[PDB]
């Protein structure tokens, strides 16, 4: 769903055609103006940061499973005439409609009773996912996973790719599989019974001699060597696929390049009119293709245990019965050719839909695992509430669609309810601890992170302790389209805090709001203020994060109440602006603009660049040439926002119906 | 009949069409929110369970025995001419219809003679009701049936499969029938004079090579292995079938798959215009698909001997008379084509269907078997004032459809009084001592159960006495819409136990109906509550079932006096998500409140999930208003043309659509 | 109190705080506070008269 997606990006930001990613790791942000104000007891002083970059990291790295499951039809493609006076298939004209197109009526009879079964079980979604895979591994067959490499570093603390991902070794990505063909036989006109558990599908004049090995590897199983998100496990979806063309098929020649596998798609879509089975596998795909590297060391514990991927069944029988896909075909959406028009035009453009979709749920799920066990709105019934159609399974794209519409507050509608994708709410629906291991490099790391071993050397591998999952990730391109008091991202605002006594140099904050701003004051200033937390006795720092450059409260490592210690003589001097002072006085206020916001990508510790020309809007209207609006609002999928109301207790957060 | 059958659905149940049965035992139920409440002169004790499953085990056996019964002729099918205005066969108008014909002049004159007796030769039931238990047979192939298996097990008495079905060999569905096929010769139109006890069928062109063995087949007799519900004894319907079709009949393939059956049914019910007899032969697997298992051990006295199934003798004289079958015939009721249309769209919505029939009957026997024979309305005589029509024999259907109407408290009309199919009422109406199997697993089973030995050493086959019939099934999907006293299934109920505190703990409960209140309430508390009698000495304990979770007054297996001793000192916490009562002091106050329901379905210990379209209410008008429509859109190819629009590029092509 | 909070409970009012101590030794409950910053212990049953 095209137009969905590319709603999520932002007003100022408008992406080029082409991008020639070379690495596993991007770096995206902008850089915008900051103008700071400060007045307390001694003062007043005015600053200006000029230049300030505030940015997360995604990769190509992400362990994910396919289970082949049965999930509802997709009846869109069929013609009109079947369908009765209400949006219901009617097995009465379904006899009708085979009787009219035929000379040989001894067959009819026999033709309904196998249609009627069939009927009911028809998707193309799982092909076209792998279909479209097989299009990326080719187009970006150059990026090298090191097994020995780096997944987070802070300083203190250390992930290897050896950890988090073992059974794997050193691959390129076209080196990763090496996938084997499934026979693509020739449906012979003339044979009557169609053989049950094989699919058939048409086809536009001749099949090519490189359409065949497509279509051939396609259909077979994936088995990775290397951890990739685009060549993730994928089990074995038919053994056969009947072909309905006219002309003979040729033989497999054995190779194809990036841009056959586009002509492959574009024919297999036009001749059995699956548009709306395309939209499906296009926002399957937008979950996938990307996984966000971890803002602290805390958010590994998502990423630990592998997701499970629910890839529908593959059945059709366009090949058997051609007499049922004609000229006038149904659809529910007047804009039901959107989507295939917008990635024919535009193939690089899904880099950036995934990027937005895989931020905007990895941000409001940073939310809901803030919420109390003992309310309307929680973890286990969020979904449930929100969903107004009757799917098969609240799993998948539901999920994911549910935290789109919490995140930007608007009514997001699909044509068919479909359960079909990742699946990510599974490390938080359990109540266990996590244990993500990690490596020591500084000796004084028991004093940080909640570690098992007290005493440690540099070299040691040892596990950390995470209760309470924090944010993964930072609004960036989804930053002001609506602020919550927690993550605090406005673009105006003026932070009120009264300065604790300062007895011989420590200042007792026992208050976790006050804390919470103080220390936001002091990073926007630029000091590296360091903290004891008293019931634990473990230190905490504002600067956890330097990529995106503010601070959250799951910084400090511990559920529940505490009192802090903060240490204001050892107040170290990192980044100065003008309006930077060591020695608070009173009330502080701090009233801060931004402006001048520009969109930048790093990729490999330089700048990537954007190539191509500028992308045009493809877009169709709400009528084409429709005069009632039947709206047939009974199946249709429709997924309602939540609005989080904030409580005086900081630490929970609690969410209402608007 | 659909229509009667799908109101008994609870409203929340919103069923699909396609279930993917792999096992001979489903736990059908639904999902409910139980807020319980324990008020005492101390304080309050509040609980909450989130998801609260109440189920009934409905499995895939049970031993049934047909036999050839005599039964009234249906009229509905043969031409309106030859009827009178009172509507019976007027002989002089059939003379008149045969003379005025495509028949052999010289048979006129002996054919006219035999019509008094052949013409009322008219039930295709027994052929229909095969024909589909053949259909089933072959879709749900791989169920599988093991011998030394756990028929029932509470804890204290156990059931084996071996105990109630001996002679029985362990096999699969598919490999537990064997059937013979019975010849399918040609009708001779120019034979002398009709052969009667030989039934001939009309066929529409050419029977297929498949018809044969299907038709073959179904008019043969069943000899299982394995006691199968859709696979029980049947008598051989016919030695000979004859089929009046010109073109000839195709010799036995010997294999077909269940689609095949579809084909056979669609085309027998069409040409010999029979729709009333399909509407009984749907009623009739209705009732015998499924058997209930037993809730209680003592339960199981409804399952011991063998229950007769009424299948009326095959008869058919349409072969014989071609002319009198045409496109104009009589019918009583105008929706008469309902049941077979709902059939062919929706196959497998029969299992939800079926089980509601069940749990309707079951439910009814369970307050019917607790009535005095001194009554107006008892066990005997509760058929005889219900039924205001006049069929042959008070049995098969009529018993069973009565049932669901003192169930729902709706009026059930037939447009024929048809007595053919299951008769339930048998161990009821015998009123004496039932003698169930048992094999021991405690050393202390005869305190509770009415046993015959009073020692029993764990291993032994013993013998339980059933004098009175406890209730086999719990109101599930009618649940508080004719809501009794005795079941007590209410969505708000209070009970109030009097207790002083010079009582330690120790409660006398006078009255019969407030003690099964309380044990009930206390169990959804989750506290084991173990009663003991005063008068006689006997023992009754609240868990007493694994499925419902509910206390009905019958647990106690003995009708006297009612002085129930219950400890409150004794009380043990053995489930999860409960309420405790550590001390109590005063009077107790027990209340709980179900708020939502969702529908849920087990196998296998793992979730059973409803797959592909959404089924609607088939009307008969929804269907005849596309008749009505008849796509009165001239069948004329008005190709519209397309304007060529030029624009800055002129490079790339634009159309336009005026 | 919330339920992530394993009964432990920090006072950062002084007033709330002597009304709890003082009403749960009404209730017959021996209560042990112990201050965060400096590290002393203060117990409610600390007089057998009032």
């Amino acid at each position: 769903m095209s137009s969905l997606l590319n709603s999520l990006l932002p007003e100022y930001f408008k992406p080029k055609t082409n991008l020639n990613i070379n690495s596993s790791r991007v770096q995206y942000g902008f850089n915008a103006r900051i103008d700071m104000q400060y007045e307390d007891d001694s003062g007043t002083r005015k600053g200006s940061r000029p230049n300030a970059f505030m940015s997360n990291t995604v990769a190509f790295i992400g362990n994910y499973e396919g289970i082949i499951v049965d999930d509802i039809p997709i009846l869109d493609g069929l013609r009109a005439d079947i369908f009765d006076t209400h949006g219901d298939l009617d097995m009465g004209l379904v006899e009708d409609a085979l009787s009219k197109s035929t000379m040989i009526r001894r067959n009819v009879p026999t033709y309904t009773a196998y249609a009627s079964e069939l009927l009911y079980k028809r998707n193309l979604t799982s092909l076209f996912y792998n279909m479209l895979r097989l299009y990326y591994i080719k187009k970006w067959g150059s990026i090298k996973y090191e097994k020995d490499a780096i997944f987070y570093d802070n300083g203190h603390a250390c992930l290897l790719n050896r950890q988090l991902f073992p059974k794997s070794r050193d691959a390129s990505l076209e080196s990763s599989l090496s996938l084997p063909e499934a026979e693509i036989a020739m449906l012979d006109p003339g044979l009557e019974f169609p053989e049950e558990d094989v699919p058939a599908i048409l086809w536009h004049g001749r099949v090519s001699s490189r359409a065949t090995c497509i279509l051939g590897q396609a259909c077979s199983e994936f088995a990775p060597l290397a951890p990739f998100s685009i060549a993730h496990y994928s089990p074995q979806l038919t053994r056969k696929l009947f072909v309905n063309a006219p002309a003979g098929i040729e033989p497999s020649s054995g190779r194809y390049t990036h841009e056959d596998v586009k002509d492959a798609i574009t024919i297999l879509v036009s001749a059995n009119q699956a548009y709306t089975d395309f939209e499906a596998a296009y926002l399957m795909l937008a979950q996938t293709l990307v996984s966000p590297v971890p803002r602290t060391a805390e958010a590994s514990a998502w990423f630990i245990n592998a997701g499970m991927v629910n890839m529908p069944t593959l059945s059709c029988a366009n090949g058997y019965y051609p007499a049922l896909t004609n000229v006038n075909p149904y659809h529910r959406l007047d804009t039901w050719k959107d989507t295939l028009n917008h990635w024919v035009a535009y193939p690089d453009m899904l880099f950036y839909h995934s990027v937005a979709m895989i931020e905007s749920c990895y941000v409001e799920l940073g939310n809901v695992a803030r919420v109390s066990d003992s309310d309307a709105i929680n973890k286990y019934t969020f979904t449930e509430l929100s969903v107004q159609g009757r799917p098969v399974m609240n799993r998948g794209i539901i999920v994911d669609l549910t935290l789109v519409a919490m995140r930007t507050g608007r009514e997001i509608s699909l044509p068919y309810p479909v359960s079909c994708g990742l699946t990510r709410t599974d490390a938080l629906l359990q109540g266990t601890e996590i244990h993500v291991p990690v490596v020591v490099k500084d000796i004084d790391m028991p004093q940080y992170y909640n570690a098992i071993d007290k005493d440690v050397i540099e070299g040691q591998e040892t596990v950390i302790k995470v209760k309470q999952l924090p944010p993964a990730m930072y609004p960036i391109y989804t930053y002001g389209i609506n602020t919550t008091e927690f993550y605090s991202d406005h673009f105006e605002d003026q932070v009120q805090v009264e300065m604790a006594p300062i007895d011989n140099g420590k200042a007792v904050f026992n208050d976790a709001r006050k804390f919470s701003k103080f220390m936001s004051i002091m990073r926007m200033m630029g000091n590296d203020v360091t903290a004891t937390d008293l019931v634990t006795g473990r230190k905490v720092s504002n600067w956890a994060d330097n990529s995106s450059g503010r601070f959250l409260y799951t910084d400090v490592k511990y559920e529940g109440q505490t009192a802090f210690l903060v240490d204001m003589d050892t107040v170290k001097a990192r980044d100065h602006c003008w309006v930077s002072i060591v020695d608070p006085n009173g009330t502080m206020n701090l009233s801060y603009k931004m402006t001048n916001f520009r969109a930048a990508m790093f990729s490999r510790n330089k700048p990537l660049y954007m190539t191509g020309g500028s992308v045009r809007t493809i877009a169709t209207g709400n009528y084409r040439d429709a005069a009632e609006r039947l709206r047939a609002m009974d199946e249709t999928l429709r997924l309602k926002p939540f609005k989080i109301t904030e409580k005086l207790d900081f630490r929970v957060a609690a969410y209402a119906i608007p």
